[PDB]
């Protein structure tokens, strides 16, 4: 069953239980592009609603709408920021490059939905463009999935890693540089790296929120105020403001806002900084945790996956793995984003729809590997504390301790030795002349290098 | 309603339509980074039957499998290849880094539907790992993704694009370098070559078709042939071949085979050479065809979408937004190809299954923006011979004409003068003493200028 | 001639002019990688006067020198600062990735200056090793080429851009949206948007200088402060403050700053998104300024080149190719950044040289073209103000200036009549039944749409 | 001291002693971005000799010059490809994106040489335009850079490293995928696959030769014929092939060839996954190498460098530094080329210097880090029999070994067994009911595991 509707290019068969119109259905069979795995971010489909529901607000204050339409554009408007409605915006990322096709979607179906409960461009779109709109609607779901979805998750990650820290702070482990035997350090203040890093990554992220902060609306098709009210700008992104719980500005200058989308570009290299940064310790945690014979073993890994009796010991660091293949995956979305960030044509930049995605599409999957990765490894890691002093006992690297009170030349023949040999440093200081046993220990403290 | 099933980790609840096992559902829990749209490629899927179904035929040959059992697995593993039961892969791309859980998801419902029509790990994976089995269906998917839709809707554009090179082929327009006005050129010879950029896209894809040949499948665990019948590569590899329609050898050195995954890194860069070839005609069109009246219209584009009476003769070129787009999320997933492709770790790379996927991706969306643009824009494509004469005429060019029947001296102080006054070539040798009318003809013909 | 000369791995030919010991040479002759262009970037050599001279200052206060070794090293380590010493400094980046061979050379260096006026390892290199060291030089000369060279520069772009937008705040014309023509905006306007992306990309690199504040010295050899006296760190990076004018702290966590070097990746990501916003602004002033007669023409760029008589007007846009071949040159500079940024390797990342080479390459490269650019593009400027109005008149654009006194019909049928016949909106008002001349200008001022 | 000089912008003082005109002279003065480290890359300059040599052979030929003057400009042009004239280029890459300034240089000094022993225009760049010329250039340095630089070093990589995969082909080691102990593989397997991806990596580059080998000569300003005899593409592209020892062909299509450089984009990409594979084998070798008490040390690398006699047996591996320093700049300098690959504009790609630069100088660091890698390391590395024979025994995974002559379930309970004994399959078999010390080695010889 189908529904005839009309545009101006004449008569389409739109679906019966559909909410949207003939623009929205002319479009679908027009980009099909990636099919239903590339259909636009979800989350930017919910700050439409922010946005038109906000848009009724603020039109009927400026007196440009009839009460009666407002109080029906707002319920359905609401209703899409809800997620009821997610069934009726079937449109991909490759679309019109200003995020037309996806604007009009929105005005369509919330237009349906507010007679059910009446004009796509009058009303709903009453005061704005294509072109202002969608900027807006990137710069408010973005600011969402940071605030709401990423920082809390990446603060669950930081907490977790500190907590182990805590943890082994009493060990002291072998430092390994150009991935050789180095001078000791707490296996907690290792993972105090880990938990600086994420730190960093945390502030990383929010201080990008303040250039998101700025909102095109009230630009229009331009960034020059015509078609619009004085002061909707402020207005709408104050409207806004109160709607999300998050504070927004208006952007001071229209036109940057709407020919370039810098704001994007700065964000994902925060991100992108942020996935090197987990990159490094998820590998660690991997190598640091390899064996059970044939490898580091100073951590034990969760084994979240059913193993085989005939390998007992054998754990595959498979949140590691998955973590990792994410982080990739951002820094060539990174990559995909600043093309695009620098391709923008005088007074619109056409490559909108492509550039938000990846970076929904980035945040989605950061939070989603930071959770799985906190709960299903870090939460459980715990370490092999024989295994750690077993190797620190074996190193030559603790021979700088007897330096002080024994010479260069005596602690050299120490170490020299006991190279040549496959000896302890104990074991070598005893055979040849240098000191005993009850005193060895009077200076070779592992806790006695910072 | 459920369907209790056991693994090794014991009970678990499995759905009661579905044809997966306890791993499959337990996995699944375990890695939802992304949500459904990074549900593993279904190419990707269908492949892992033409694999299974092989397995089968090959091992049923070394006598290492039951026929009974084999016509079992066999048909429930062409039904997957079919795209019967793809609703059963519920996988996600950042999962365990070998594929080992879409392997294992495979195995699991080719086993289920077999009953129906019965191990596993005894039957299905039968002298095969996680590792040598998960490169194999890389290259097999890729390669039907290329042979059977990419390079087919290649060609039909590069043969759209030579028509209307044919078409256009007596239209003589003004070249642009430096973005400046130069000498003369057929419209028809500018679109030979776009043609020729094409051209040379198809022989780069098709060329990449041969490291993807050498398939990993007889390498296990490690690249040693262990746990494999001898023989098995090459029958195995041979009876892929007779399944697929197209040619693959095995791969000589079965360790450089799971390693590294240079074959996809390189077959993406010949990917990521088109898109840049795509890019170039795609944003010429669109400056070519921009106007009415504030810009070249040299071309006229179809007006694929629906226009606004108070707005005649304006046609935003969707296609070439939708392409442009397309092409540089080709340039980010290459990027976040090469990093993958260069962090293999000794004996195996745990990057497959986000390599494949992106490569499985730019494909799907290449053809698909391929397709879209050949027949919602290029042809369709018409002249506007009288724009183009307009702008011939007006430009001071075609003064070399003159030269050799005129001199120097006097041809400059033509173009000197048309210069200041904004005249024409013809108008100013006329006020000026130089040549007639009925003979500035009879030498500056625009084609006789190569 | 030469002057044997040992360290330990015995006697070896150092060049007799030359200030560099034993070390320097023998690393010289085993990383010859990429010649003299890739030797060892200038303003890294003068930040490790800056440092040595300041390590000296400062163990002398912690009673750790002799103060005569002290007076000497100063005025050596000074020297290096000041440019006199750079031909004793013949490393290349790719050498050991701490950093350590180029540390060396500058102990070695300044170790011999100061006999000249003793110890390069016990004296020059007291308190410090190759580790805190060297990421503690990157800071400190990214920090003073962008406060002194690249900062103040782009502040010239932005005054020379908000001039001519100023100068250019009457001109009305056309607006440019998917290429196509839009409703008008004054030239100035359009200038205004390309001062706010400078404006808005000098805060960018600005709070760059944040994450570098923090400096490594005083960590060691692996974030441990072993080897150090305490307070050394709050010490060093004090003097270095007063040393260098501006304000540096220290690391809060020195396994962070060795482990890892993400504040190269943050303010790279700074200067990557500044040369996306250079881009768009140089492409649009040679599209814009473009012709002379095939071209939009806009603007007059100067004619910096000298020109063909047989051309003339004809002047190509060098200033602007050259300042796009350099924004891609940090893109990719970028991107080998990032892969680099992620490799970091437990205590220490060995991608020191190749990382701080890039950042040192890309605000070389972007103060001078920066420079070249204003000076030898817009600091002369001009508009062709004849081009300009002629394009304004010819556009359909302007008709939304009688809908609301003559109705959308009448607009429309003025529209669609003067495209059919290629004739401008008055001419079309008034051979139909619409308007008349002394009233069409009553109702159409340009400067009457914001 | 100078020497006036003319060109049409008047007087300019050019040095006295130097070979060039005014106009290299004027441009030096504009694009002094970078310094001397950005100074055009010599392969270049070489190359336009080459080709400036031929251009006199192939226009005398079409009796254009006369051979006095050519006799003068071959002999000039021969002392460039020579070497010897190398100081009289002091062009930067950031110049006029059509390497116009670079083509004037060649022309100014390869004309006052001749004179020496006239004209720059009419004589040196007799048939030929800065727009077909420089793209010619490109590809006849490149191909040279790559068959007698690249090729040949390469080649000896992989002899080197298949001398000691021979070498180490009898020592039986432990396979590590996800970093975990697998089953075994000889050392000199695991150094085969280093030498096929090296293999690979040379068939790679050697096929992009292909690409390269078609010639844009003979295109002119627009890949138009005009301003060319008949016939001088295929004249010029044969006497070059006589010059250079190489075989060229010239481009079939004229246009796609100055529009486009994406034969670079090829074969750098070719580079590119070149580079990944020299990324893993370096990085291999160097945690194989790790130690001597808390690492791999599966290996022993040469000390290239001066140890302290204090820390016996420690050697870092700075030829894996330097090396995986250069891979990572290649990822880079690949990411700026495909950009710059994608920005051609209508009949020219302005951005050929930024593009060939990158590729030569990607080109250049492979080569001498290959060389350095192999001459530095790979040909003194020798294995540590000892360690590995210990890391074999205390492995559990040779309990397969077993399992036929004994059971699943025996064999699991060693296993079991030993994993929380922390003893070694042997032992523990005995202590258990299982078998005997002169059968277990009947039945469990590491080298009957392929």
């Amino acid at each position: 069953s189908f529904r005839t509707e009309t545009d101006a290019f004449g008569e389409i068969h739109v679906p019966a239980d559909k909410y949207w119109g003939a623009q929205t259905q002319r479009s679908f069979q027009n980009f099909k592009i990636g099919g239903a795995r590339e259909r636009m971010p979800l989350p930017l489909v919910h700050a439409f609603g922010v946005l038109k529901k906000s848009a009724a607000i603020v039109n009927e204050s400026l007196g440009g709408l009839d009460p009666k339409i407002s109080k029906a554009i707002q319920q359905a408007a609401d209703e899409v920021a809800s997620g009821k409605l997610d069934d009726h915006f079937p449109l991909v990322v490759f679309q019109t490059g200003s995020g037309t096709q996806s604007n009009m979607n929105a005005n369509e179906v919330i237009s349906n939905r507010a007679i059910e409960i009446v004009h796509p461009n009058n009303h709903c779109n009453q005061s704005q463009s294509s072109n202002d709109t969608f900027p807006t609607v990137m710069h408010i779901a973005a600011s969402l999935q940071i605030q709401n979805e990423l920082i809390p998750e990446l603060t669950n990650l930081k907490n977790a890693l500190e907590a182990k820290s805590k943890e082994f702070d009493h060990i002291v482990k072998i430092g390994r540089t150009h991935l050789q035997d180095a001078t000791p350090l707490t296996l907690g203040q290792e993972f105090s790296g880990y938990v600086q890093q994420v730190e960093n990554g945390i502030q990383r992220v929010a201080h990008s929120l303040k250039t998101l902060s700025f909102l095109a609306q009230g630009g229009t098709a331009v960034g020059t105020g015509l078609n619009t009210k004085p002061g909707f700008d402020v207005k709408i992104a104050e409207q806004i403001s109160k709607e999300t719980g998050l504070k927004f500005q208006t952007a001071p200058n229209r036109f940057e806002a709407l020919a370039a989308h810098d704001a994007i570009v700065e964000c994902s290299g925060a991100l992108n900084t942020l996935a090197c940064s987990l990159f490094k310790i998820a590998q660690d945690i991997r190598y640091l945790g390899s064996g059970p014979r044939c490898g580091y073993h100073e951590l034990m890994l969760p084994e979240n996956e059913p193993g085989s009796s005939i390998m007992p010991g054998k754990v595959n660091p498979t949140q590691n793995e998955a973590l990792t293949q994410v982080c990739v995956q951002v820094m060539g979305n990174n990559a995909a984003i600043t093309f695009a960030g620098s391709q923008g044509q005088f007074e619109l930049n056409v490559f909108k729809p492509v550039m938000i995605a990846n970076l929904l599409n980035s945040i989605r999957l950061i939070t989603d590997a930071a959770y799985s990765f906190r709960v299903h490894c870090v939460e459980g890691i715990k370490a092999n504390e024989p295994r750690i002093h077993e190797l620190l006992t074996k190193s030559l690297m603790l021979v700088t301790a007897l330096n002080p009170k024994i010479g260069y030349d005596a602690a050299s023949k120490v170490a020299k030795n006991a190279h040549k040999k496959g000896i302890t440093l104990k074991e070598s200081a005893l055979e040849l002349g240098v000191l005993t046993e009850k005193e060895f220990d009077e200076w070779v403290v592992p806790e006695h290098m910072l």
